[PDB]
RNA sequence: CCGAGGGUAGGGCCCGUGACUGGGGCGAAGUCGUAACAAGGUAGCUGUACCGGAAGGUGCGGCUGGAU
């Protein structure tokens, strides 16, 4: 398998920290419930790496 | 003499436009309370007046399109 050269485009704030915000939408407290299921999902994430 | 029209001055109407402002219509979700529909938890509605974040409240009279 020839790997393709992924070096040629350079990037900033690609390894920086970041901000994440989530917030609720369309749907009374049905989407304020599943900005919580959408954070865990994230937090589950970022303690899976060790961030 | 009249006279197209030009000029000066002052009015009337209509249209476009204007910092800003007043409310109105619409919204798959927001905040605050819950005024009305049951006696809707203070029966309701009403003209008027005063008042209150807001639905609204209270006074004076009126109607029943008011339960028991
Ligand atoms: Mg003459
Ligand atoms: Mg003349
Ligand atoms: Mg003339
Ligand atoms: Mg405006
Ligand atoms: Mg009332
Ligand atoms: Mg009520
Ligand atoms: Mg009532
Ligand atoms: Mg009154
Ligand atoms: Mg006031
Ligand atoms: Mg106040
Ligand atoms: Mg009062
Ligand atoms: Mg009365
Ligand atoms: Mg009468």
């Amino acid at each position: 398998q020839q790997l393709q050269v992924l070096l040629l485009p350079k990037d900033p704030d690609d390894e920086r920290n970041a901000f994440l915000e989530v917030r609720a939408g369309t749907g009374g407290d049905e989407a304020a419930l599943f900005a919580g299921d959408l954070f865990r999902m994230y937090s589950r994430y970022a303690e899976a790496r060790r961030w």
